[PDB]
This record gives structure tokens, sequence and C-alpha cells, in this order.
């Protein structure tokens, strides 16, 4: 207990972190020698697979100084910028050292550029205190952030006074929000004349070789990170020259560190082909068909939201959800507990076959829960909240919305 | 023109970044094949030297999968936390992705833990807007920060109402502030009952295996970064468990990324022994003896502040400053222009012998500046302001302090 932070990671029954010695492709080794198949994948930042051979060679080389120096510019800086710009659009691009740092810099630049105070937010934007919850729903926090919890009725209300709004900033979820959700969000922002920031730290580059919301939102500013460097310490922002002009005041010491630029340039190259995204979709979709039949044949009341790119178990009770991850653990399948499961491209037939096999065995372990009452909406809203930090799309009136927020906050 | 940021880096006479294609030890090669001896060394974060073989090999093995996974905890997390704790003291340790992020998190944690609004600051703390200047000297900015510019007179004033003060946060400079200055700062903060945060992002682990101000300040909370990983993207905060409890709320996606953890463990192993810091001190002091002698023999009105660990040229005039770096640029000595020079442990006998010959050539180019009026205090103040973003220690009354602030802000 030297560690001052509480990092999100695999934890065991005593909530102590699982210690992993090694990993390659889709497989992990733990400290007891027990081997796992990884559906966490550093929260979906491992798009390609652990230890990816070709990224590894580019990073190993950069470490020797052969591609440049942390002292200053290298043409790999130009290549990473150029790639991102091609993939995501906009006029300008900036690089940062986490998703957190990127989203904060982007929204503060917009606030400065527009001269307006309030940020209207849905979703998680990172650990920084600027995003901490207000004393009550719909009121601005200490840093001028109002959370609207992906409720478009609440957003529409807020946008009836757009003079005070620097930007709307949204973290997509494609498991729990439909395409028409996003189009309504875009229509409302455009009618109000308000800047739209897509926080694609998680979803950017994974659904497509580009922004998952490039056409759905056509955002004024974007942020990506998890998809861009197979796990390495980099994020990016882009959009219009005028709104990001304040980013000119950003500099940081490690900006030119070559191994990160190596990893980003290698990983982005594949990202740009479409293939790893196809492979993950196709692979996790295979695994999903299989998992859904196994839960069904087993009479287990667990729905699965989403798709091969990201999916989430939605069990009918919290008891069952815990048992589920209990059994998965017992079988060497590493899920990100309660959150979204994101396979990597290292999910070939061998892995899929074993994972399917290990999932059947999870269903076997779970047979005491066979025939429980099927999934209701309270479970769906609970489980979606854990992944999105706000409300899944479903029909509701204002009273229902208010009740949900009271319950879940 | 894709980059939205304006990174600090070596820039040519047209203000364009120099392009470096490779580096090894003390030496850089640029896009034209010109070879440079590096005194900038990623703003001092390259303590060991470019492409340090042991670190590079730690990084290579970690990029394979064989030395931990981004998905979660590893034995190298413990080794890093343990090492920092041993070198720097305190009860807990936290890891971050840049000095900016680390100092922001540290100070916000102290603000939350004490419950008091104001941060009293000297020095540079990172690019974040929380540090932007106030409307007037001695007024807090919009984020509750009041800059005292290293003037203990001004600090005493601000310490007259300490109930409102969460911390004093200071970035040391050992070229322009004496040991007695630190002791008095220490005294002051203790009498006022205020928390002292030493921002050792630059100086930590470089003057000694641990904190430069360990004895002088005995700070409540410390921050280090540039010393810990031979340029790789990590920083650390440590100190009181109580004061850093708010850091429990920190998590980021790349926390377990293995190449950075390996680089840090390998670098900190070397740092703990005291050897690289001794090598740097001795190598730099040797260069300084030669440089001071060459300047004097040439009748050039340029002093040198500092020592082998970090030194700064202090030219009598801005014209002569620009001529100095122009001449150094022509001879392939890469100085961090106007700022501090920080050699690495790869500065061996052969590097020093060539740097001496190059600096002799520099002084020959500056012949036309021979015999100019000797350095005055206005020059010393302007030059020191560039490295510390505040006032070098020297006798002043308040009016003169005020006067300097008006001049240099
Ligand atoms: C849209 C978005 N914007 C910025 C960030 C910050 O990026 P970074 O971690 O690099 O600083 C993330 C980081 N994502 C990590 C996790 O964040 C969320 O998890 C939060 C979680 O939802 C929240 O309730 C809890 N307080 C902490 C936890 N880290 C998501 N539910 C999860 O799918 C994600 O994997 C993000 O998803
Ligand atoms: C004490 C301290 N705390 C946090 C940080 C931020 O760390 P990071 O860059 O990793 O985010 C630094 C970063 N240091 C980089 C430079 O910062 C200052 O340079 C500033 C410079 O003084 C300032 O005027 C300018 N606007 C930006 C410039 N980077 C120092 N003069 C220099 O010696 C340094 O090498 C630091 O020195
Ligand atoms: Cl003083």
């Amino acid at each position: 207990s030297l560690l001052a932070e509480f990092p999100t990671c695999p934890r065991d029954e005593k909530d102590r972190p699982r210690v992993f010695t090694a990993a390659s492709g889709a497989w992990l080794t733990d400290e007891s020698g027990f081997r796992w198949i990884d559906f966490d994948n550093a929260r979906g930042s491992i798009l390609l697979g652990h230890g990816d051979p070709v990224v590894a060679e580019a990073v190993a080389r950069a470490a020797t100084g052969a591609d440049g120096t942390a002292t200053g510019w290298s043409r790999r800086v130009d290549a990473v910028l150029e790639r991102l710009h091609a993939l995501c659009g906009g006029e300008v691009v900036g690089l940062f050292r986490s998703g957190t740092a990127a989203v904060r810099a982007a929204v503060l630049a917009v606030r400065e550029a527009t001269g307006r105070p309030l940020l209207l937010s849905a979703g998680y934007h990172g650990y920084d205190p600027m995003w901490y919850p207000s004393e009550a729903p719909l009121e601005p926090n200490a840093d001028g952030v109002v959370d609207f919890f992906f409720d478009l009725g609440l957003l529409r209300e807020l946008l009836r006074a757009p003079e005070r709004v620097a930007a709307v900033v949204v973290s997509p979820d494609h498991m729990h929000l439909s395409p028409g959700w996003y189009r309504e969000l875009r229509r409302l922002c455009s009618a109000a004349g308000v800047v739209l920031v897509a926080d694609e730290v998680k979803v950017g580059l994974r659904y497509a070789p580009g922004l998952s919301t490039a056409e759905l939102l056509a955002p004024d500013v974007w942020v990506v990170a998890k998809g861009m460097a197979n796990g390495h310490a980099v994020s990016a922002v882009g959009g219009s020259r005028r709104l990001l002009k304040p980013l000119k005041e950003v500099s940081f010491t490690s900006f030119f560190e070559p191994t990160i630029l190596a990893a980003a340039d290698a990983a982005l190259a594949r990202v740009a082909t479409g293939e790893p995204q196809r492979a993950v979709r196709e692979a996790g979709d295979r695994f999903l068909r299989h998992a859904r039949k196994a839960l069904d044949d087993a009479s287990l009341p667990v729905e699965i939201a989403g798709d091969g790119t990201f999916f989430q178990f939605v069990p009918a009770t919290e008891e069952l959800e815990e048992a589920l991850y209990g059994a998965a653990n017992a079988e060497g399948l590493l899920f990100y507990a309660g959150d979204n499961q994101g396979v990597s491209a290292a999910f070939d037939e061998a892995v899929l076959g074993e994972a399917e096999r290990r999932f059947a065995r999870v269903c076997e372990r779970l047979a005491p829960y066979a025939g429980g009452e099927p999934v209701g909406d309270a479970a769906r809203y609970r489980v979606a909240w854990n992944v999105m930090d706000g409300l899944r799309q479903a029909p509701r009136d204002r009273e229902e919305t208010t009740g949900l927020l009271a319950r879940l906050l």
C-alpha cells in the first residue's frame, strides 16, 4: 500500500490487483502461472494484441536512438500528425500523454476560444477533478461543467440558452445509444449554434478507420487515444484552427519521446487499413453468437449488449453478475468486470475455439442460476450506467428520468 | 502547420524545429548530417544518455509481452514504487504521465485535503491553464494561484492570512537561490502552519539519488519526473498519505504500460547508486572550468551561473546572448537557448575534449564582442527570469521587487 492512486485493473476476490508476468496476442500469464484469455486488453487500448511483433520491433529500435531523440523534432512527429489528420479530419492536431490530459486541454481551448462559460457533458472524460459531480443534478460544478447524462430532453432544455455554452462534450457509447440518438444530439447542437466535442478516447479508431461518429455527429473537435498506439502513452485532439488556437500554449518535456511516436506510427498504419477493426468485429461477433446460445441453452438470465467491437454482459441480478465474473475467472477468461469487453485482432481461430470452450464451462459453473427471473430495466439501467456514467437510450418521460438519476447517482 | 501546440524544442534561426534523425550517448545527428553535442538532453530528462543500452534493452523486452502487460499489475510496478519511496521518502507514491499532470494532481490533492483555497507558487509547474498569470501581481488567478516569484518578502505578505493557504509550491533553482533561501522558505512555511510542496520535476534525482531539497525544505509532498526514466513518459508524486488521500480518485488507461515501467525501473536502479549524478557534476564542472577560462581570455562579458549539474550563460546584453547561441549552433554545441544546460552521464573524456575545442571555436567567433561593458544586474535578472519564471535571489527593497516584476512580466 505505497500506491496513492487506485488504478482500474484486474482484481481478485480480496480486491487485490492480479499480477501478470507476461502476455502475448490474446493470452496472459499470471504470477501463479495460471494463463488467461484477455477480453479487457488494457480497457480496449490493446487493439492489435499484446506484444504485437511489429509494434515491438518499432519500439525496440526507437529505444536505441536510431529514429530520433527526445531532445527534439523527428519526421515521425510529422507522420503521426499526418496519419491522425487523414483518419479523423479537422485542420489541426495536438498530441498529449493521456485521454484525461487531451479532453481537458480541448474543452478548455474551446471555452477560451468562444469566451463562453459552461461545458455540457455526457460520459466519462478522465480522472481530472474538473469533471467531479456537482452538488445536485443539472447544476454546474465548480469548473463550469453540467452533466446531462445522455438525456436529450435535458440537453434540449440547456440549449435553449446557448449564449452561456462553450461546448457540448460527449463520450459515445455504441452499445446503449442508437444512431438516431447521435443525429438528434447533432441537430440540437447545430440549431443552438453550439460547438460539439466528440470525446472518442475509447471508441475512436476502433469501429472504423476513423471517428465512430464522423458522420453521426460531424464534431467541431475530436479526441482519440485508446485506438492509436496499441496501448502506449499517447492521445490526440483535433478540429478547427480557430477553436483550438489556445493549444498553442501547450508544451511538455516528453513530447518527442521516440518509442511512443514509434508505437503510434506503427499501430496507426494498420488502423488505417480497416483490418484490425474488421477482425475484432468479426471475432467478437463469433464469440457473441456462441456466448448467447450457451446462456440460452443454460437458461441463464444474462443479456449481452453491444457487438463484437464492444459488448457487455447484462445479468438480471448483481448476485449473478458477480458469480459470472467469478466463474469466468475460474476458467481463465479475463473480462473487464461490469464494463465493456473488447477483443483484439490477436483473436484467431485457436483463441476463439478455446474461449468458446472456456465459456461453455462458465455456463456449466453457473447452472445454479438457471431459470432465474429474466432481465428487467432496472438491471439494464444499472449495468449501462457502469459503462457509460449515464443513461442508456430508452423511452422515458421526465419523471422517469429524474427517478433514474436519483437512484443511480 | 498541422500542429496546434507550440512545443519547446531546439529551433533554427527561422524558428523552425531542428530535425534530429538519430542520437546515441551525448551525440545527435540532424537531418543535414551535422553532428551535435547535446547539452539540452530533453530539457534535462536524459540523465543517462541517448539510447542508453540497458534502458533500451529493458524497453525492448517489455515491448514483447515478456515483462508485464498493459492490462494490469506487474512486479515492475512494485519495484518502481518501492525505489521512489526509498529515494524520496514520504508514505505513499503516485505515478503520472507528465510533470504537468503530476504537479496539478499533487496541488489539487493538497487543496482538497486541507480544505483551504489558495496556492502560493514560485516557478514553472507545467503547461496547464491553472498556472496562467493573474490580472495583477499578488492577486490570485482564476484557479486560486498566487505567484510570489521566489521573493520571500512577498511570501511573508501572503502568509499573513495562512488560514486561506493550502500550500506553498516551489520549483527549485540551485543556480539562483542559495541553501539559506530554502531554509528560510522552510522556516516561513512551518511558522505559518502551511503545507510545502517541492516541485522537483526538473531537479529531483539529479543533484543526489533523491530530492535536492530533502534536507533544505523537508517538503510535505514532492514531485519528480525528469530524473526517473531517462526521458520516458512518467512522473511521480509522493509524501503524506493524509495529504495525498485525494489521489485515490486517480486512474488512467495506460497506467500499466510495460515499456515505461521497465525504463523507469532500469533508470532508477542507476540513479539510486549516485553514479550518474556524480558523473554529470564532474563532467559539467570540467566543461565550465574550460568555458569560463575561454571567455575570460577572450574578454567576453558573459558570466556562467550554476555548476556542472545545471549551468546557465548570463551575457551582458541580449545581442551578445543571441550571438553566443548562433556561434554555438555553428560549432555543433546544442545548448538549451537562454535556459539551463544539463549534460548527461554519457559525457565521457572524448565528448568533453571535443566540447572544449568547440567552445574555444565559439569564443573565437565572438571576438567582435570582446571588451564590451561587463555584466550588470538587469541582465542577470532577465536571464534568470528565463530559467526560473521569477526573481533570482539578490538584495532588493519592495519597490525594486515591484519594479522588476513590471519589467519582466
Ligand atoms: C471517453 C473517455 N474519455 C477520456 C478517458 C480518459 O482517458 P485516460 O484513461 O487515458 O486518461 C477515458 C478512459 N476510459 C477508461 C474507462 O473509463 C470508464 O471507466 C471509468 C468508470 O466508468 C467510472 O465510473 C470510474 N469512476 C472510473 C473508471 N476509470 C469507462 N466506463 C470504461 O469503459 C473505460 O475503459 C474514456 O473512456
Ligand atoms: C519544475 C517543473 N515542473 C513541472 C514541469 C512540467 O513538466 P512536463 O513538461 O513533463 O509537463 C516542468 C517542465 N520543465 C520544462 C522547462 O520548463 C521551464 O521552461 C518554460 C519557460 O520557463 C516558460 O517561460 C515557457 N512558457 C515554457 C517553457 N517550457 C524551464 N525554464 C526550463 O528550465 C524547463 O526545462 C518543470 O521544469
Ligand atoms: Cl527572497
